[PDB]
């Protein structure tokens, strides 16, 4: 069909059509006559992981032959969506299996949407992950990514009288066809005891045991033939474990339980025991895995040299303790060598500078589950406090600052302390969070060892997030710059020389008429609601939170509303709004979010006057999948958070490489998108980072606002009257106090500017050739975004290794 | 190498070697360089099951176009064990798999020790079961075995320091290849609730509802190309189940509970709601199932012609008032018209006597889980004692002795009675069994429905049993009277003008001896103990309970023990007494009784004087597996259970088939088993069940037997003053107290008829070509216990249907 899609060979649709059919016959146990979609899909699955293992077992065995520096990327989430259609991408198998199946009288599109999202992770934390382990086997790295098999992932939301309804994400159901269990690699790993001081070195005693058995699943390169591992640990009971009979059999989901479920926090910590549990269980299985195949490749000296370990925030933090407890404990390495290799060979990045979502493990909680952890960070505290008091003599308030103790009504231990001391390097995730770390949270620490502290801005896989998602924008610019920027994305910029060319800029708003025209489809096919096509199409996707400031763009579409019932004959842009994200089960005040843009929906699109011209949709269930459908389908991105708070961000880089202009703020990654497309092809608006301090300084009083802004007091007032809930008329009381109150994000502070903005967004629409060439100028301009970019970075500032786009035989 | 084990020709040696290879390579990710002997299994199982699936499908689709009447096998145990070589045999694909795993330097039989027991059951129940699908699937008939897929099967048995530890047993943990998991036919079953009455009918509402997921594996005819299947369930929650949000998705271990482990109890009755909860759930989904494929082949008066329901004892008996409730509640059916129905579908059969071991539920039980079932139960005991009471005009006590509530301390319902009630034929498992029954415990019933009430004498599958576990064996019978015995045994008849036959007679005594050669090899590999394969092999093997009294047996053991030092250089035909079985948990007595073996080892085997003249061992974990090593190689089989107390047996039926002699009493099996052999080619002995029914009208007093004979005496003694545990000189006071104050089995009434009866089969064993004849007489014989005799009989006198031994197109 498509170019970019590969070729489909006479041979190769042959023999996929045979496989298939043995496939249905022998590993499904059906037939055409009873046969569903489902088993339609579980056979091309199984067909095309077939096509993996050749090349998943000459990489490995590749690796043990050179033996190269081993990258270990350790994540309590990966959040992977489906892998049929992305393993068909980077196989260049699409086109083949496309014909295939259409001539065995099925559709793939239809058969792909049939698989479950591997939703491992929460948001951007996870989904970073997973681009990033996309982008280390298309660079040809030796990367393995270890995590957990959780058995029930994000939950799935259900939307039910405008409430936010959870219910149990039962993705393995039907089983999982790319994973492939490994029994035989299953380790120990230790809780509780009590720590016994013989005469040579100290004893983990009188431990609980649990098993971890590895489950590896398959990661290939961009046609590469390079395929990577990536390992996730199951939590199983030992056999002889609690042993009345029956009793003890079904205690053993205790110990369980520890795989069961993600926590679904997106940027907040919640201190619970399962939730440490989690964290050790991941770390300890991972570094006796690490050094096995060290050992098989005595003298750690050389370990640094074969091993990097990556702790994607501070959740395997414990990784620090663990590899010195290893060290210091079994392999009886003196203390100061064993720290010379720990800090050689971990490195830590931090991903947020809320207080909230930092780790402070109570000290209670580590001493009972890991006793011999505690007392390895209190030497480890030690030591780095006395390095502190001798670079810094009598400053005692920089002593406490700086402890990895933290005292108070609890005594915790500050994990992202612990992580800088017993790391080689640190780094932010976009300029200006690393620059807001070395100035604000981790000061202190950046003048003691200035030379840790990197920048590493995010980035995002541009085969599933182009490729992928939107394989009609990757042929019109393969058809005139060729392939090669799939995985080189910096030649986008080639596309520069075409923003004045007529044929181009004509295919450009076709193929963003048809994703709008698809996704209009899907509305009314899976969710049944009618929309407006010919609409700007206004999106804002992401987790709920308070700091990305959803309200906000509530308070500007009941402005358009108020406006439009004022002027009811007065033309404007019409628009469809649709806002989608989960909420933490337990967070209050984003469930009252969720519920208030529905409400709003409830009012605004069914009210006659407004007609086609205004739409509000809340996107049910946003997910991975469901990322890959909307955003192509995208015109304006919302990346509104208050300048400051998100670190970087990665859903703007998603919209930015499929044609959506953005509408921010100076925040996270925002600041490198409009420097390298210039201000001018940027919607920018509200406060910088130096305004909130100002206005933090000064005091932040929201009734200012409320007494000078007419439309914003009519916005309150009708919220506050129960216009947007009549039967109850203070069900947005909570939402209220708070805007008025106590707002942490400044809401209102940047409200007029966001209106104002709003409209130059609007009178831009209403000329499609210059919307259209300023979107040409930010697709151009998205190169430096693409996570191939970033893990080269990594590669080559952090981890030293070469990154290589050689291919293997195949 | 041997006949009866296929051909091994060039073209199929050759595909079997090119699909091993295969499955390696892509089923289970490997290279020959890093593949273990469990790769090497995985890869045979997988290609050996390749071979199963096309004649599964159109096993399958032949019974849909036929559409004949199909038999429903229901039990909670199906006793399994190993299931490739039984499937190669089945498919006579024995050769040409040893022969290229051969030339692919592979061992087959080392290969076959790795796979794990399917161990869904305790004993005798659970392998009569698993034999009956064996002989169905042979004797084609569209049958389907159904139960529940337990996680856990019977414990592993460890013993330590004497003592049984039990672990679990987790037999899924490197996955199973045999199965296929059909979560598309995934249904409903619902708990608690209340019954509300309205209009028209009754309705079951606010339950609690748990997934039944069925997992499908296939049961092989004998080479006739048919495949039946045995339906397990797995539970399941909802995933609204339970919807703070973690704690509900880890509460959904509650729900799954059901289908976790197996109550290991044989023979002995555990009133606990998670048991009630398994039989409900087995019954539940399994009706839906019936129902759902008998729609699918509206008036239910042609149900019981083309369903059959078979009730393996009392555990499914909720499948009468759950088919009523559908039928009535559900299907609208006057009561009257669904009852006919119900007692032409179902049928049950009784395996035991012992009262212990009867189903009594406490009413308070069914109430709160099953409240709809307990009022229907009500009705139908209501409709059944009206029938009583105009039989038998006045006659009140008849009344309270059949009613289905039984009064007393806590209202119980007796499940027998349920089923006698609500079945068109009840059976017993051997000929004095049924007798038993009508004459006794039944006996009400009998007297009002005497045509309900049959006999249908169990069997074992000459495939497991002979073929498969003694390939020596079953070759020189072939060589003499060719194959055709294999399904159908009543020709071993012709091995009687052989008894005769100096070079059968060399043969028969040749493969014992083999046999015992290989099997003391095995006790030395796995288990590290020496044995004198010249002496007679002496084996008690089944579960341990009072009733089998293992006890007498150890009495004997102490008997030779003691004669021996008395004179210790006078000759005695050498033994070595194997003693093996599993005692339920929380079974006390049985537990110290296993503790007395090896306590009685521990001084036997090391006493210098006794030499290598007498050897007692204690079987450790004895399974399916080890039962398929140890038979084969046995001299004596002991069935020793006093008189009325072992309704059939089976075990000893399997010895006889495989060439060793018997010592027991008139009980169960054992008596139509001298009467085909002939009394004089068996070894029987003590009280017949007339002589035990004398002894309690009498009132057994063991102290007469204790002041008569000397020898007994002595033994009691030893016990009592710790010659058997010197450092716990009391530790068998348990053991002492109730062998002569509470012995319910009488072990010292038949003391002096056993060891008499031992020493006829010692002075038999000294003229070797004797013992061979009598040996040859009785496998002779043993035709009459194969289960494809009472498969047809079940056929042809209770289910209605006629067996075929017609090859279906492969
Ligand atoms: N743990 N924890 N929570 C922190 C977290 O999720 N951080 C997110 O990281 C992603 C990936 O670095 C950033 O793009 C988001 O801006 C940031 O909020
Ligand atoms: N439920 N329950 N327990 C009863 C039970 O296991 N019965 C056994 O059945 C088997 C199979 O019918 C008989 O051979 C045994 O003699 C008998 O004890
Ligand atoms: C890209 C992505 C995110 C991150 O979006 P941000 O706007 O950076 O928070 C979250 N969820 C999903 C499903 C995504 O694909
Ligand atoms: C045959 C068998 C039984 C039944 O033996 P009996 O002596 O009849 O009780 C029990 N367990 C196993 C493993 C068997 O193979």
């Amino acid at each position: 069909q498509i170019s970019v899609r590969g070729l489909a060979g006479v041979e190769n649709v042959t023999e996929l059509k045979k496989n298939f059919n043995r496939h249905l016959h022998f590993t499904l146990v059906k037939d055409r006559n009873v046969a569903t979609p489902r088993d339609y899909y579980f056979a091309l699955a199984h067909t095309v992981r077939d096509h993996l293992v050749g090349r998943w077992i000459r990489t490995q065995q590749h690796y043990y032959e050179k033996d190269p520096k081993r990258i270990y990327y350790l994540s309590l989430e990966f959040y992977m969506g489906r892998t049929l259609q992305n393993t068909m991408v980077n196989l260049a198998l699409e086109n083949a299996c496309d014909e295939a199946t259409y001539q065995l009288g099925l559709d793939m599109e239809e058969l792909e949407e049939i698989e479950e999202d591997a939703g491992l992770g929460n948001g951007g934390l996870g989904r970073l992950a997973a681009c990033f382990l996309d982008s280390m086997a298309t660079l040809g790295l030796a990367a393995y990514g270890y995590g957990i098999r959780y058995e029930f992932g994000i939950f799935n939301q259900k939307i039910c009288g405008g409430w936010q309804m959870e219910e149990a994400d039962d993705w393995l159901r039907y089983g999982n066809p790319w994973e492939k269990a490994r029994p035989e690699f299953t380790l120990p790993v230790h809780f509780y005891g009590r720590v016994e001081h013989t005469s040579q070195g100290a004893k983990w005693v009188d431990t609980q045991v649990v098993l971890a058995m590895p489950y590896d699943t398959p990661v290939p390169g961009y046609r590469n033939n390079v395929v990577n591992t990536m390992r996730l640990w199951s939590a199983k009971a030992p056999n002889d474990f609690n042993l009345g009979y029956i009793q003890a059999v079904l205690d053993r989901n205790l110990a369980e339980n520890i795989s069961r479920v993600l926590y679904p926090n997106d940027n907040f910590f919640e201190g619970k025991e399962l939730r440490l549990k989690q964290e050790y269980f991941v770390v300890a299985a991972t570094l006796q895995d690490i050094i096995r195949r060290f050992k098989s490749s005595t003298n750690f000296d050389a370990f640094p040299d074969k091993v990097a370990i990556q702790l994607n925030d501070t959740h395997p933090s414990l990784a620090i303790p663990e590899l010195m407890r290893v060290l210091v404990d079994l392999e009886r390495l003196d203390w100061d060598k064993a720290w010379e290799v720990t800090v050689k060979t971990c490195a830590y990045t931090n991903h947020t500078v809320l207080p909230e979502a930092l780790e402070r493990w109570p000290v209670h909680l580590l001493e009972t589950l890991l006793p011999r952890h505690l007392q390895i960070i209190y030497e480890i505290n030690q030591r780095f406090l006395n390095r502190v008091a001798a670079a810094f003599p009598g400053d005692v308030d920089r002593l406490r600052r700086m402890s990895l103790v933290e005292e108070g009504a609890v005594k915790r231990i500050n994990m992202a302390h612990l992580c800088i001391a017993g790391s080689h390097a640190v780094n932010g995730v976009a300029r200006i969070h690393s620059e807001i770390l070395k100035k604000t949270i981790f000061k202190d620490f950046y003048e003691l060892e200035p030379h840790k502290f990197q920048n590493k801005t995010n980035g995002i896989t541009p085969r599933r997030w182009l490729v992928l998602c939107n394989p009609g924008l990757a042929e019109i610019i393969a058809e005139r710059i060729g392939e090669e920027y799939i995985s080189d994305l910096d030649q986008l910029r080639k596309l520069l020389s075409y923003v004045d060319d007529e044929a181009f800029i004509r295919d450009v708003a076709k193929v963003k008429q048809e994703n709008k025209l698809k996704f209009a489809a899907y509305l009314e096919r899976e969710y049944k609601v009618h929309i407006n096509p010919n609409s700007l199409f206004d999106v804002q996707v992401k987790r709920i939170h308070e700091y990305k400031r959803q309200l906000l763009n509530c308070l500007h579409v009941i402005t358009l509303y108020n406006r439009i019932k004022k002027e009811p004959n007065k033309f404007v842009v019409p628009r469809t709004v649709m806002i989608g994200g989960k909420a933490a089960p337990g967070y209050h005040m984003a469930k009252m979010i969720i519920k208030l843009i529905t409400a709003i929906g409830d009012v605004v699109n069914h009210d006659p006057v407004v007609g086609d011209r205004l739409r509000v949709i809340f996107l049910e269930n946003y997910r991975v999948s469901l990322a890959e459908k909307v955003i192509p389908a995208a015109d304006l991105s919302e990346q509104i958070s208050t300048a400051g708070t998100e670190a970087s961000g990665t859903g703007n880089m998603k919209f930015m490489l499929n044609g959506a202009l953005t509408i921010g703020t100076m925040d996270g990654a925002n600041v490198e998108m409009a420097e390298e497309a210039g201000e001018e092809n940027f919607f920018i608006f509200g406060m910088r980072v130096e305004d909130v301090d100002r206005l933090d300084q000064r005091g932040y009083n929201a009734q200012e606002y409320y007494d000078r802004i007419p439309e914003l007091r009519q916005i309150i007032e009708q919220l506050s009257s129960g216009f947007f809930s009549p039967k109850q008329p203070d069900l947005f009381k909570d939402i209220v106090n708070m805007l008025m109150h106590h707002d942490r994000f400044k809401v209102f502070a940047d409200y007029e500017e966001y209106v104002k903005c709003q409209e130059r967004v609007s009178a831009l629409y209403k000329n499609p050739r210059e919307w259209t060439r300023m979107v040409i100028r930010n697709i151009a301009t998205s190169g430096k975004f693409s996570s191939d970019r970033t893990i080269a970075q990594y590669a080559r500032e952090i981890w030293g290794v070469e990154p290589s786009r050689q291919r293997l035989p195949a």
